[PDB]
């Protein structure tokens, strides 16, 4: 199981790039979003969006990110730029057994990130979203077989 | 070649998600970005971008994004959760030969849109973003190897 760890959302600026985080998170196999900053409108959004469309996603918002990064039982993924080859390290990930999380930031990445995390991967060396990243992240993952997944 | 024509950009709005695009779109291999909103700054930033990290990648704002659309010289895909499978017809659009130019809306999206593809391609059949839809429309052009090129 893979959940997603979206950090520097801020509730009243980030309502759609965050909501296309999460939308991208569920769409393309991942179980859960966790958002650091509390955000009910977001939730509703989201929940509309599983329940209209299906499946057992969820979303919570106010996380403690470092807490929850830190202690996330399974491998910690942080996307970054700065990081190692997706190619590079995705096979590892995947057959380690293991449940992942992955956290993508809004560029202005904290340094815990790094701290923490046991693979810091790049998809690109060259500047990108969170989102695409993410949607690359979890294609990789699952061998472009999240296409077969059925809500 | 590939040309993202991005469609329904509100300047006054939209900053962040356009921007989004518009790296995705470089780092992901397409040649080009045509936004139909004029904005200046987003022409700005990403300038900007191409000048720090390099290659020839071009983006144009204050398109007729129909007149783009319609009488471009190639193959017109429009990304859209209704439309065909990718993995059903990305094989034929990658063999043709042809330059294709790819739509991404915010949405909202016009029925010209319909109206005038080649093909309608779904990237899942759930509610995406524009900017993942994109990046697994280019992977998938590319066959992965977007990885391999060199700015
Ligand atoms: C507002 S874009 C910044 C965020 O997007 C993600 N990101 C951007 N570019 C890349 C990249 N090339 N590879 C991996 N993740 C990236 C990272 O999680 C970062 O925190
Ligand atoms: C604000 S998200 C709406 C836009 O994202 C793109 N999009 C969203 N979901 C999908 C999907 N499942 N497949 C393909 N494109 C999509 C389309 O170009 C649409 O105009």
């Amino acid at each position: 199981m893979i959940t997603v760890l979206r950090i520097n959302h801020r509730p009243y600026r980030d309502k759609r790039i965050t909501t296309h985080v999460a939308l991208t998170a569920r769409a393309f196999g991942a179980s859960a979003i966790l958002v650091d900053e509390r955000d009910e409108t977001l939730e509703n959004t989201i929940r509309g969006v599983i329940s209209n469309f299906g499946g057992s996603f969820s979303i919570k918002t106010g996380c403690n990110w470092i807490q929850e990064f830190k202690h996330f039982q399974g491998i910690r993924v942080h996307l970054t730029m700065y990081g190692r080859r997706i190619n590079d390290v995705i096979d590892e990930i995947r057959n380690s057994g293991k449940d992942v999380m992955v956290l993508v930031g809004s560029e202005k990445v904290p340094i815990e990130a790094y701290e923490i995390a046991d693979y810091n991967v790049s998809v690109t060396n060259q500047p990108i979203s969170e989102v695409s990243a993410l949607a690359i992240f979890l294609d990789r993952y699952f061998q472009g077989k999240e296409f077969e997944f059925e809500f």
